[PDB]
């Protein structure tokens, strides 16, 4: 498949706030999240099926480490600890399902796809809401 490695820059975002709202994030925290996510830095180091992904804004940094096909810990988009599994849906697209570590909640998932034109699309899902974030490589 194509190499996801590099520094990625946001060019288009749909329904990030809508997604946080259906997850019950309060309006003050949603506005901070939308402002922060307006200029993120995404660093991906891909070694075959092994991924390091660092997502940084001024207010929040996540670092995840996963092998496609092995369970790992991360957080949901609204910052709840979860156990995740990634699988390849195609050469170009990984899909991830998240189970909360404690309690129940809505079913959350993400997908990351490297398009034929070099765009990285992240989709994040909860209930009927689909958030799409499109990046280009710096
Ligand atoms: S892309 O890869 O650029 O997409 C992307 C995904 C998520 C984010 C983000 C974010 C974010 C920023 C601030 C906060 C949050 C998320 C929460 C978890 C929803 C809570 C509100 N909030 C804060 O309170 C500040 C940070 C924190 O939780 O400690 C960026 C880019």
């Amino acid at each position: 498949g194509p190499n996801f490695s590099g520094n990625w820059k946001i060019i288009r975002s749909e329904n990030f706030e809508e997604l946080l709202k259906v997850l019950g994030v309060n309006v003050m925290l949603r506005k901070i999240a939308v402002a922060a996510a307006s200029k993120p830095a995404v660093e991906i180091k891909q070694e075959g099926d092994t991924f390091y992904i660092k997502t940084s804004t001024t207010v929040r940094t996540t670092e995840i480490n996963f092998k496609v096909g092995e369970e790992f810990e991360e957080q949901t988009v609204d910052g709840r600890p979860c156990k995740s599994l990634v699988k390849w849906e195609s050469e170009n697209k990984m899909v991830c399902e998240q189970k909360l570590l404690k309690g129940e909640g809505p079913k959350t998932s993400w997908t990351r796809e490297l398009t034929n034109d070099g765009e990285l699309i992240l989709t994040m899902t909860a209930d009927d809401v689909v958030c799409t974030r499109v990046y280009v490589r710096e």
